[PDB]
RNA sequence: AGGAUCAGGAAUCGUCACUCUUUGACUCUUCAAAAGAGCCACUGAAUCCAACUUGGUUGAUGAGUCCCAUAACCUUUGUACCCAGUGAGAAACCGUAUGGCGCGAUGAUCUACCCAUGGGUGGGUACAAAUGGCAGUCUGACAAGU
């Protein structure tokens, strides 16, 4: 997830002739990827009876 | 007089924990099945497809980093050795009545084959090194919740 996001983050960086230089769109990612880690760690492999 | 059945020799503790081993129970469980106190109903849970939802090729899932590609094992090219050690053997006079580096243990002396003690070939052992071998640059479409 963060390798899928570098490529979007890193083609930001090294491809962008204007640029904030800012880091909002690998905050946007980072935030998506922490949410994805956040889902992640919602799930559990466990049995969890009612 | 020596031995074995019914004085020459340590063993009188009102337990606390801890660890280890041991067997037994145990929920199970493979060998591997087979038998099922049987049927209804109520109610609960779980699973699986369909469904729907959310996320996703701006990359969902699957995945032996670490057992080190940072390598191992070689392979070729430049050096250090040995079938460091050997250790007593190497060369034949003397400034103006008298004075010494004239060696040497405190070290003199050397560093498997052919060629008259000049040169090297052959094998083991070690390293440096490889844009050398061995040795050929991941997937990609569902996933997850009810």
């Amino acid at each position: 997830v963060l390798a899928a996001k570098a490529a979007v983050s890193l083609r930001y960086d090294a491809l962008a002739e204007d640029r904030d230089d800012s880091g909002d769109i690998g905050l946007e990612s980072r935030a998506k990827v922490e949410n994805r880690l956040s889902q992640l760690e919602g799930r559990d492999l466990r049995t969890t009876p009612k």
